[PDB]
């Protein structure tokens, strides 16, 4: 079968990696690579996040832009804030002048507290530097070990959810059930408008606002936002947020899912 989507391409590339043979199917990949260095500098490091049921793989497309050297055995070391355990480092064997290469870092999602999906990673690329002839590409037999600090990488609940447009929210909401329904009220102390509030939550949760829910009528004090998506693992996750505008914005967030974990993850992340 031939890949026809961006995810299928990624699934193919990841499946070809030896160290990843044990992983189940790819749940999702970030839509756009995030640059981990400033533009026009020595290196170009673009990271893509791949989410699996119980793990995450971080893909780093690296480019060495200096012609008098070559980097080898390149990886990007990661130090997490939360309990994400780094399990494996797959190096880019060689990064000659202007020839992009790829390395990966595999990690386990937090076990103790399944709720700590948010996390910040300190990133440092480790490599072997070898002198190179500016016009032969021939790299010396030996070199030395060096490092290069990169911007931090951020993982959020949005990386654990895939958005989808449900036929009927009313239907899906009843279809899923209320066995694991839960509610929590939060106050957005700094937001003073419903339009902004709705905006921030839609972007933060990475879910799809159904029934034009993201459209807030002119001059109102209350609004109901309806969000839908599929959580890591394949279980549907629905969220209803009833917003109230007073001095600031407050909201009653109710979530539903076929399983309990998704609901607990969402509520614990919004506050």
């Amino acid at each position: 079968k031939v890949a026809a989507t961006r995810q299928e391409i990624f699934q193919e590339q990841l499946a070809a990696v030896p160290e990843f043979q044990g992983l189940g199917p790819l749940f999702k990949s970030s839509p756009e690579p995030v640059a981990l260095t400033e533009s026009e500098t020595e290196y170009v490091i673009r990271c893509t996040k791949h989410t699996f049921t119980d793990h995450m793989v971080f893909q780093f497309d690296c480019t060495n832009t200096l012609n008098d050297q070559t980097l080898e055995n390149v990886t990007v070391q990661m130090e997490p804030s939360e309990a994400y355990e780094v399990l494996c480092y797959v190096p880019a064997r060689s990064l000659p002048y202007n020839q992009p290469g790829t390395c990966y870092t595999l990690v386990a999602l937090p076990k103790e507290d399944p709720t700590a999906v948010a996390c910040t990673f300190s990133c440092v690329m480790k490599f072997t530097v070898k002198d190179c002839d500016p016009t032969t590409g021939e790299a010396d037999d030996e070199g030395y070990e060096d490092e290069y600090v990169l911007e931090d990488l951020e993982v959020t609940i949005a990386d654990h959810i895939q958005k989808v447009m449900k036929l009927n929210f009313e239907a899906a909401w009843d279809e899923v059930g209320d066995e694991f329904q839960k509610e929590e009220t939060f106050t957005l102390s700094t937001i003073k408008t419903l339009e902004e509030a709705v905006g921030n939550i839609v972007k933060f949760l990475g879910m799809h606002p159904c029934e034009r829910s993201d459209k807030v009528p002119d001059n109102k004090n209350t609004h109901t936002l309806l969000l839908a998506g599929v959580f890591r693992g394949g279980h549907d996750i629905l969220v209803r947020s009833r917003l109230l505008l007073l001095d600031t914005v407050t909201m009653q967030v109710t979530a539903r899912s076929s399983e309990e974990l998704p609901v607990d993850i969402v509520l614990a992340s919004v506050g």
